[PDB]
């Protein structure tokens, strides 16, 4: 059993690199597994991601919120964009980041003019929805979210804790 | 893929079928194969089909569609991430009462897209018109509403949250966790 | 050359993609015909499938700015911006050849894309409104008739008010 | 065991996508193993093919009518061009199409010195004349009708193909 | 070669060339010539020499209408080939003054093309309108009934100068002056 | 491809100088040349600088800008089609009272743009910031405005109609024809 | 320019391949010389490997249509369609420099089967027509041309003169 | 049990080639596994790397310092930039290079003016952070790390010993 | 592409030489030609060299430099836009008393940039280094600045404003209007 | 077992083709595991390589001496640049070549002025380092080695032997 096959036996799941349909649904399949083999031990999601497909990241997000085991998120390397979004979305009290991590949040990115308007209102709805869910994960005013995702918002783990995006900083096991 | 059996296969043993990414004859027939396999394994229990797709080829999706229904097993559908175009068509094509979407998933519907002689172009454009009309009709049957709504609403990209699609008739229930049942 | 000669007969050509360079070339010709004589008609010949909006607007505002009455003639095709500039000719002096085709249709961070989509809709309405003026028609009719590609014969573009008359031979 | 090997344990064979030399010879090999395993139970050839190489598909054709077990075809998604041809040649009374399938029959598409061109064109017209023949045999249709109805892309639904004689019956559910 | 270049010298004979695919460039160049020669003298014939595979339909119609608009009769001469739009503009010449050289070939075929279903429909229906209009016009030129053009153009129809002259597509096959 | 009578040469002694498409060292310097030419022929007649540009290099644009302020003629600007970014920086740079625009032109203004070692990227960013502030202040002088208005209004793409660019102070008038 | 000077002396070149444009440039020079003096011969210098059959028949039928006799001279080479145009100069007036190279072969190229049929039939019409015309140029039987164009047939100026292609090989001015 | 698996068995982990998001996570997973096998027996980390991404390197860094086992580091061939960061991050007393392995330290090196200003602030912060951590691994001032890493600073194994970069160089 | 009245010849009639863009062989030689022709046409009048350049090759620039010093006429430099790298070196090489810049022109100076066997590489690096130190030589001369000042101020990009360029010694005055 | 694992059982490690970091480190790994397997058995390093990354070559080199077993090197086909260096690195007394092999030795080959100064100085330091280690492998005067590495110096197996690079040439098993 390959290194990840074993580390999946201590209920450790990883997210490395961008969040694509395939990387996301792989995370999702691993989560579903670890629940079906025990829906009451907590699952540990280690995130090192720059972000990626919002739809792909939402597959994960909704799966975490769906499954019975608590999903403890830990950011190593970087949790930027949807990576930061899935890090903040851990079970409250159970969100973590290594000391030298870095968390980055920002508003989203990227036919007939009719279709331009369609997709534009839709992308602004995505901006809205994400700002609200992030204010939730952080217990902050929606206004705080909108104002703090306008451009690139980089965070030491200290800042993301204070900002409420994570629960604690972990130098080591103690 | 990590081995545990590998992960998609271990979930296969929970009757979990995945469709990830766009619809190609390739992945469409892979999914068709898994569904026929789960019926040859258990022609009675429910097959659980997970959708995270932007759409794709129409006949590729029709092959899956026809694998559904035909098989005695009920194919429950659950969208995660996204299920647009033919993805939404299939999501609405699940066994009635067994079509679902997670809370923050996104469902989009739109008219059929395209990637010689005037005779050939006439022929194939009218073919596309019959296809667009057949799709509108089947979708009106999946959403249990009239047709006119489907033609008006699929003229341009029509996006919907998990709740607008349920009120449309694409799915039947939203699920936050298993308790939501 | 041939085009400088026809120019000396006050005939300006628009051919193909309305771009910055081609539109402003037409603009230089317009100002030079007004220079040489600000009181004789100009004859603007259009076979264009459209192009840049601001390019075409440089032209539009010039045609309306200069003292000469600018007549227009569509040959082959006038599409999008081409159809717009064909509509923009001096009223009573807009023409097309008996087998021309006139065709009208609509045109970073999420903050930026909001800015630009709002801009694009502003442009869409601006064009619908000017176009309705030209044809003397309802903005609500322009909206409906430019929603997808709208192809029109010379007879149809005439009844629609895009053009005044069809020129078969030089018997008006 | 992978998914397709397990499904071969059901005597189920697929042609997915274009008919190439390989993608057709693989099908021929599967039709062979099913005859070795058990030369009397029918094989069920499942067809979702846009058509393509006529030699590659002729291997499958001659193979279908060569082996002893009856071969029952099924159009899912699409049987276009040589797809529609092989679907048409399944063991008679055993040619089926799913209800929302689509079938298309056409004269052959395709894309040196004048003597070369003169050789190759007269090979292609002979092909074009062979294919309408074997189709008129498969559909119990006239040959003239196949000639006409293949001039350009003739599109037919499962019922239209059943009415042409291309398939025998449509299948909705297990029934 | 400078003789002015060669083509301007022959323009001083009212000789206008259409060589190669009918683009927008080339169609408007021919149109500008036609107008220049009517400006120079609106009563001497213009001589339009066509060797083209065809091209853009609307480009070619910019020429087709300029011919019937300018005062000069426009005599057409096929040398080499006049195919598709070439043959059409060739048969568009002033009747009695349409000519071909004896090894010119002439070919007529139906129109060709290389988004949303609603748009694909509009453009396919438009192309059908094109096909039918062009068929009626070719029937007028060749003095044929429309069904005959519909029938004789469904695929590629090649034609010798004898075949062409009979098809009413031209008036004479000129060996020499 | 420019017809002889070439046509822009002819116009050049209507003292009309064109700027079209991007502002580059080459095209900006060509305008720079035309300006000195018109001044030499007559350093007491107005020049009519017509602009249909989406902008470009800022040093290229400053060529035209600082030349505009150095010659003796009044450099009356006009916009047709679009003057965006530095193209809009120059339209507002015309002699006050002589900056105009046609009815359906489009102005747009926004902050700077851009397509090594930390120490080097440090320096390049510092200069880009000096230039954002420089552009903002000079812009603020052109529309007779507060520098803060310009920082606010140029943070992203600010599109303006001719009325809006007028009110903003970029242009002085809107011209529909000769009676205007 | 040198070539306009030479045009003054009624020499029309044909260098490189024979496209629609190069062939039309030659046709236009033919007409300009004829109009300028219809009763003086025109000298047509061919160094060409051949090319577009239709662009070639433009030059062919045009040489035949203008009053002036068109003498043809082969320097370098006249291949496939170049050779055919060489053999088409006014009978008695077709020449080649001593170290010329002539080549003649049947036509070649480098859709639907019904369309393909139509196209092949037309290609064969062209082949037969060209063999008939070439045979008339050469005063040979048609079967002679059929057999001898079946593949690439190479001829020295010598051999081109026997076959019926040219009339005189030209060593020096003597 | 392929060569690298067999060598993993007794707590040998290789970082070979650049520090990417994936090549780093593999070493991180190996460190976690070797701890899950025994948090009390040391882990030998073999480094032949030109460097790589900074995020991916701090992931391994904090994984090194978090887990219970001492992480000893061993440079073979080269440990440049980030490779030399993690080589210094080895448990003090337990950092080694081969005799002819070569070390290099350098300062880091890689929209609108706003976004540029932001990312520039972030990179200057990253540079500062790394210089401080490096000041402490070596016993050296922050001034020493600012000055000495201004450009590519090459080190023999011995000079690196001097610098507090490693502890000992190993012959046989 | 370039209007006749072409305009560049016509400003040459006024002793205006342009350097626009990167210093290449062909552009630097196109400048050398104009300096020689204007010295021949009248060696008793100033030539006006207008620089808007990011810089470029150092030998190509040295040709212009040595030509500025060879001929008799005072070559008066004017920065417009930017005179970066070599362009700045040229601008500073103008006759002392006749070097100017338009007020929003930006100036830049830095050390030489560049973009086989070990022997060959040592060899070429030696030639990059005497080049760096010779450029510092000449620039400290033009600025009436000591050499160390230049060696220090060119280790990385040093952007300067018109006023800053004046204070350095790179130009003499700034021009707003005549 | 693949064939290379089978021969690795016999304690044979190949260096074939270029010396990249990946390839050199795979050879390092095989050396280490053969030591683990048995540190009282010698290792057979089969070199048919043109050279590669000097640093990767050094990674293998510093291994050879450090592990306990004698690392014998055998040049078959060729050993050039870094391959030849590692060949000369075999346990002194155990550096072999095949008869039709050959050896090649030469000098190392391949921003701002300061950085190029730095990298230059470094490259010349690598040069000196390598020359001195060479003189040590072959016991020759350092003068020889640098003067005998100014450009490409080719050697038969015999020439390598008299040079000190290798020790024995081998015809057959006898
Ligand atoms: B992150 O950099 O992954 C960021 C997610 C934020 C909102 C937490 N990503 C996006 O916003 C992405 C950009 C790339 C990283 C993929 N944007 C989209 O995925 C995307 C793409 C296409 C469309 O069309 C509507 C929408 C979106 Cl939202
Ligand atoms: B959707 O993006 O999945 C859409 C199908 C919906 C309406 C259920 N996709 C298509 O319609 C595709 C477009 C590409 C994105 C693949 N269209 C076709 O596959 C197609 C192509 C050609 C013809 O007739 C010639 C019909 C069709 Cl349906
Ligand atoms: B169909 O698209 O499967 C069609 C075959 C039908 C009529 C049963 N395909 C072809 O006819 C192919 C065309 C390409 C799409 C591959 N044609 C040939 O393979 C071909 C090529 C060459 C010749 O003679 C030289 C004959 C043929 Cl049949
Ligand atoms: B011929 O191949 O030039 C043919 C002319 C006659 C005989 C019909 N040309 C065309 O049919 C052209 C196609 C060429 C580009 C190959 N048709 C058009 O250009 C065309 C097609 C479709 C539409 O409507 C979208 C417009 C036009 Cl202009
Ligand atoms: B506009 O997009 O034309 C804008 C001008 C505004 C800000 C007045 N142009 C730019 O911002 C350009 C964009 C690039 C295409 C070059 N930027 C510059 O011109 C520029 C930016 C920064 C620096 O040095 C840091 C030099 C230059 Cl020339
Ligand atoms: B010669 O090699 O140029 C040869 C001329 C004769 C003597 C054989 N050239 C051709 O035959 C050319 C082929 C290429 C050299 C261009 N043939 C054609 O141009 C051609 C081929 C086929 C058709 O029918 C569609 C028309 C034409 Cl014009
Ligand atoms: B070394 O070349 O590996 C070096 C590490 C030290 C000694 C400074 N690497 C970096 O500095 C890397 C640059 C490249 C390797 C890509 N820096 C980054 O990766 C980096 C830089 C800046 C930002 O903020 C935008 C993020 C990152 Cl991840
Ligand atoms: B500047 O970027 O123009 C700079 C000149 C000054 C400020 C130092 N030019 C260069 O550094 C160029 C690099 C290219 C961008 C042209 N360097 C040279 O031209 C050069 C460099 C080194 C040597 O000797 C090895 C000769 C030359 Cl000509
Ligand atoms: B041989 O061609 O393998 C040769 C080895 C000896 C005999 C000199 N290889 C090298 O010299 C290599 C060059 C190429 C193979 C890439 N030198 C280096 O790899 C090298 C050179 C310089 C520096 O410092 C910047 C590092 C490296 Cl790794
Ligand atoms: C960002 O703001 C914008 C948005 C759009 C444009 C623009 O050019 N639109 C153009 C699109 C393309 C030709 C490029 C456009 O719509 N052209 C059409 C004109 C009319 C009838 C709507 B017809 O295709 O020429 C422009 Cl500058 C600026």
């Amino acid at each position: 059993f390959d290194i990840y096959s074993r580390l999946l036996k201590e209920r450790i799941v990883f997210l490395v690199g961008p969040v694509t349909d395939e990387s996301a649904n792989l995370v999702v399949a691993q989560l579903l597994f670890l629940e079906s083999e025990n829906p009451d031990k907590d699952i540990f999601f280690y995130i090192n991601s720059p972000g990626g497909s919002v739809t792909a990241g939402m597959s994960i997000y909704d799966t975490m919120n769906f499954i019975k085991p608590d999903v403890s998120t830990l950011c190593l390397g970087q949790a930027a964009s949807m990576g930061a979004f899935l890090l903040s979305a851990g079970e409250k009290g159970k969100r973590f980041a290594l000391p030298n991590s870095r968390i980055m949040i920002h508003q989203p990115l990227i036919g007939q003019a009719s279709d331009i308007e369609i997709h534009a209102r839709e992308l602004l709805k995505i901006k809205e929805k994400l700002n609200r869910l992030m204010a939730k994960h952080c217990d902050r005013d929606l206004a705080d979210l909108e104002r703090d995702t306008d451009r690139d918002n980089f965070m030491s783990a200290e800042e993301a804790k204070e900002y409420g995006l994570i629960d604690q900083i972990l130098e080591n096991r103690a």
